[PDB]
């Protein structure tokens, strides 16, 4: 069968909490006073939500109302607990009943945020070395706390551009590392999903999230939306073996005693390892640096043990130029 994988990092964090920290299922829920938020606007509604602009009328502040369409509540409700005042993580300012809905409603910190599409239309190089760095904080305190978002995508990060203020947002898909255990593939967006989620490889941990940024990173310094553009979770591992190569890619199914479902037999073909100069032209050019390129091609690796970590990435020659 396939061989069993272990995060280089943090290995071992939730092993050394008592039960309560990552025993979600018996977190037993405080509850605040819905009266204390008015919805103001309904922004947009998920697979698992809707969510609304809310006043909350205690502090007149605005506030995000998350109304929440089984196991998933407590997970969502105790990670964002357990990550609570970490760095650039979205803060959780309470959990009311809705009376509509019956279900929990999650409040959250309001964040002034430009829309990405149009925002990576506008970012600098120094941008985006800025914000890539303030993601990565959030993504190694996140693992530190044993903990991997799995759904890392531009539409989760909250950018305050005029405030220069990052969030890391919607951790319903984020869950908790446990060496060993075998996770749900069906995570990520198709854009964002790493190749061991579409190799169907469930014992996987943190890196996912370094791949999905790596996949972020790629469409902004060269101005590709998306940069694997796949019409579906096949034609997406095609659309990655056509820049990472087939070799590379036998190479990790082989290290892991994967085998690629067979359709790919006659979609996938031979293709070699492209050299990133190639995604450079007189458009993004301005975007792109030695640097810059090699931090890409340290996170975009098959193999999910080799990528960078994300202290590791917050330590590379990308980030020499932001202040800190």
């Amino acid at each position: 069968g396939p061989v069993p994988s272990r995060a280089r990092v943090y290995t071992d964090v939730n092993t050394h909490r008592p039960r309560e920290y990552w025993d979600y299922e018996s977190h037993v829920v405080e509850w605040g006073n819905q009266d204390d938020y008015q919805l103001v606007r309904k922004l947009g509604r998920g697979k698992y939500s809707e969510v609304f602009e809310a006043i909350n009328i205690t502090n007149n502040e605005k506030v995000v109302v998350k109304i929440l369409k089984k196991k998933k509540i407590k997970r969502e409700i105790k990670i964002l607990e357990n990550l609570r005042g970490g760095p650039n993580i979205i803060t959780l300012a309470d959990i009311v009943k809705d009376p509509v809905s019956r279900t929990p409603a999650l409040v959250f910190e309001h964040v002034n945020n430009t829309d990405f599409k149009q925002l990576y239309q506008t970012l600098t190089d120094y941008d985006i070395r800025f914000y890539m760095y303030e993601i990565l904080k959030a993504l190694d305190y996140a693992a530190s706390m044993g903990i991997m978002h799995r759904d890392v995508k531009p539409h989760n990060v909250m950018i305050d551009h005029e405030h220069r203020k990052l969030r890391l947002i919607d951790w319903g898909l984020a869950e908790f590392y446990h060496p060993g255990q075998e996770y749900n593939v069906r995570v990520a967006s198709r854009y964002f999903k790493g190749p061991e989620l579409l190799v169907d490889y469930q014992m996987y941990d943190y890196s996912l999230d370094m791949w999905s940024l790596g996949a972020m990173l790629a469409s902004m310094i060269f101005r590709k939306e998306p940069f694997f553009h796949g019409h579906d979770n096949y034609d997406q591992l095609v659309r990655i073996a056509k820049v990472l190569g087939t070799e590379d890619l036998y190479d990790y199914i082989d290290k892991y005693n994967i085998e690629l479902d067979p359709r790919f037999n006659d979609i996938l073909g031979r293709h070699s390892r492209k050299r990133w100069e190639r995604f450079v032209h007189s458009e993004n050019q301005h975007l792109v640096s030695p640097e810059a390129l090699d931090f890409l091609d340290k996170l975009l690796r098959y193999d999910h043990q080799s990528r960078l970590t994300a202290r590791e990435a917050m330590e590379h020659p990308y980030f020499y130029t932001v202040v800190k």
